[PDB]
DNA sequence: ACGCAGGTCCTGGACGAATT
DNA sequence: TAATTCGTCCAGGACCTGCG
């Protein structure tokens, strides 16, 4: 089970050389799975059936509860524990709890104080980038 | 006013599981 | 078994929203 085919990108073994560049595929994009509408690429072909759905808007995983649909069924799972007041994310460090796991891991950001979004125009400095651009938009209605 | 931050869900890379 | 495809988790983000 000897293996001399090593990627020069991030070290994986490979026993033979058509192995080496199927996998090498991965870092350069090439002959990988290219949707037919946006031409970008995936990994395999069943991310890009995922993807697929981004310009159909189709949403197959629907809220038995609310009715609501998704594009995803991890979404799904994840709205469901919203309904059930389902909280398992909480702070370590304050003890918030989150039944978002993106929710808790934005909060978590707040106890380091790091602010790397600086309004261009004034200065004012922002955690999230999101709220940076929504504080511009108080500059453009200014002009 | 608007800065702050939580609510919500879309997107796709990661990676083991399942299928071919 | 190896290659391919799938299911799922997870990280990151955009847009929305009310509070102080
Ligand atoms: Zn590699
Ligand atoms: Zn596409
Ligand atoms: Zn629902
Ligand atoms: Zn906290
Ligand atoms: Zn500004």
């Amino acid at each position: 089970g000897s293996k001399s085919f090593t990627c020069d990108q991030c070290g994986k073994y490979f026993s033979q050389k058509r192995q080496l560049k199927s996998h090498y595929r991965v870092h350069t994009g090439h002959s990988l799975p290219e949707c037919s509408h946006c031409h970008r690429k995936f990994m395999d072909v069943s991310q890009l059936k995922k993807h697929l759905r981004t310009h159909t808007g189709e949403k197959p995983f629907t809220c038995e509860i609310c009715g609501k649909s998704f594009t995803a069924k991890s979404s799904l799972q994840t709205h469901i524990r919203i309904h059930r007041g389902e909280k398992p994310y909480s702070c370590s460090i304050c003890g918030k709890c989150f039944s978002d796991s993106s929710a808790k891991r934005r909060h978590c950001i707040l106890h380091t104080g790091k602010k790397p979004f600086s309004c261009p125009e004034c200065g004012l400095q922002f955690a999230r980038l999101d709220n940076l651009k929504a504080h511009l938009k108080i500059h453009s209605k200014e002009k």
